[PDB]
């Protein structure tokens, strides 16, 4: 099967973002990884897949301990730093655990592991580690879905019911916070099928909407790692929507049209339901939304 | 180390929801699993961990193929059905057959038809590695599982709150749309509510139960599972923790919150209302009333 088409199919499985750290001596490594997952509770075992050609596996193989840093939603810069080969720990504060495990700050969780055993896994090494100490902080996590960073949309869905007061799960869910998250649910249920029908994934749409206006700068605006940007710009170039002459990325006439239609789709739901309101009422709704954001 | 405290710490790593299916004959199994993850591209290898006490591993060990069904956000009922041991999980459940008679569900985000590659020991679980021979890429909005509760994906990249120009706040000039303003409003609200809820020592599973049980008592776990969007296993886990804190009473008929539990549910309500009441205080009562009615129009209630 095609490796690229398979990697893009794996993007449907949303995961968190972890950073695997280890230190021997003074040799230190930091690898951003999303192949992490749990295995067993007794004993406490976790695994993750590291590339066989990664220049960091030698230090993971030499060190007796490695750490799993569950990144929070406010650690996108920390994810991109430990995502490209480099002194990755330059100007990066961290603490040391058992086995000199580099532990970062403001993380959602951390798992200090002893190296349990390594297993063959195709073109990767499956590193199994025994958790000897963990940290449960509970901060809002960072997501990685379809090659783009996202966040978790909280609150359970509402019963779409019998009574007007029975729509909410409880009587206390009639709050502004719950109404905002459920408005995004109803909006996402209307926009996502329309974007998918046009053959655009999340990585493709974010680049069309950004490049239509005006690699590190682009990485910080679309919230996508460099590896996913290079992958998506290639796909957009195959569809005749982008030209990568070597200097920068520019959308074609065909690319600018697709970016504007994605704007029409993201506005079709609000324009369809707010048609009964006046122009001043719709303008007030945006001004009150900006007051919630802070702009 | 404590297994329970360790399992709760594992909830910080948000994952999607998959259902592992296999069929031999007519012997059929379906296990909801979030331990799934990718391994290798060449060859295409994926793994997941199945419990050693699972009554379905024997059929997974016998069958030559098993499937990974990536569930979508509208498949919470399908996740809970295949989340409890039953003799006929596929009753009144439509599905198709792939290679090796792999049961494939409909309306999923993605699917991975795999041949049984190798099984590896993994503590109290079996690590099943499978080689992907066929996949389906649909791209639907996925179902999330974080801190023992079902959730959805909050899209769109964050906006630049520290820029010079007013039009430079958005990543592009086309991001000034109502969809983006709604998602970024939830970001600003979550950044204000989430740190305050954590300061009270309540996770997602605890907060959803406090806000639901405060209104009415919950008799059957099947109904409570459908309202808080949490599997039965997490409800029994969280109601115990709320009971340790003196916030819940399980008399045997129905879950009931204590007066201390009712207090914690009200304080979570004030925190969820503090941000809007603080920024919308300049608006009139009719303007704030219109904002809720226009939000309900977006939802459909
Ligand atoms: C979101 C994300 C997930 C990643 N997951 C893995 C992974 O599971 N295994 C791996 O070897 N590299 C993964 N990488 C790439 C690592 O950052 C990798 O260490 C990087 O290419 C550095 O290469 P080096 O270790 O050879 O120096 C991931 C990168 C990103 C952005
Ligand atoms: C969100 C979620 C994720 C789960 N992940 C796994 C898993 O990765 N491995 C596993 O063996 N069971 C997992 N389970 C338990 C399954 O629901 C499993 O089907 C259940 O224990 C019954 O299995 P049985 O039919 O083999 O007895 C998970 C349950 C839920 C709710």
């Amino acid at each position: 099967i095609d490796p690229m088409a398979f990697r893009r199919a794996l993007g449907n499985f949303a995961t968190g973002v972890t950073i695997m750290t280890a230190q021997t001596s003074g040799e230190r490594v930091g690898v951003t990884a999303n192949s992490f997952n749990s295995v067993s509770l007794d004993p406490a075992l976790v695994l993750w897949s590291i590339d066989k050609k990664s220049s960091s596996y030698r230090i993971f193989e030499e060190a007796t301990h490695f750490g799993v840093n569950i990144l929070s939603a406010a650690q996108i810069e920390l994810s991109n730093r430990f995502a490209r080969r480099s002194d990755k720990f330059a100007n990066i504060e961290f603490d040391l655990g058992v086995g000199n495990i580099p532990l970062f700050k403001n993380c959602s969780a951390a798992f200090e592991c002893e190296r349990y055993n390594i297993v063959e896994g195709g073109d990767h090494w499956i590193i199994i580690g025994r958790v000897v100490k963990f940290h449960d902080h509970g901060r809002s996590p960072l997501l990685y879905h379809q090659g783009a960073y996202s966040a978790v949309l909280p609150h359970p869905s509402l019963n779409m019911s019998e009574t007007a007061e029975g729509v909410f799960p409880g009587r206390l869910y009639d709050n502004m916070y719950y109404l905002l998250t459920q408005a995004v649910r109803a909006y996402q249920n209307d926009y996502q099928p329309k974007q998918l029908a046009s053959g655009f994934r999340t990585s493709e749409a974010r680049l069309l909407l950004v490049l239509e206006s005006k690699k590190c700068d682009l990485q910080r605006e679309v919230a996508m790692p460099i590896r996913e940007i290079e992958e998506a710009t290639k796909i957009l170039s195959e569809k005749g929507l982008l030209i990568d002459n070597g200097q920068h990325y520019e959308l074609t006439e065909q690319g600018n049209a697709c970016a504007h239609m994605l704007y029409k789709i993201a506005e079709s739901h609000q324009e369809e339901v707010f048609a009964k309101y006046t122009v001043d009422e719709r303008k007030l709704f945006k001004n009150m939304l900006k007051d919630l954001i802070g702009i």
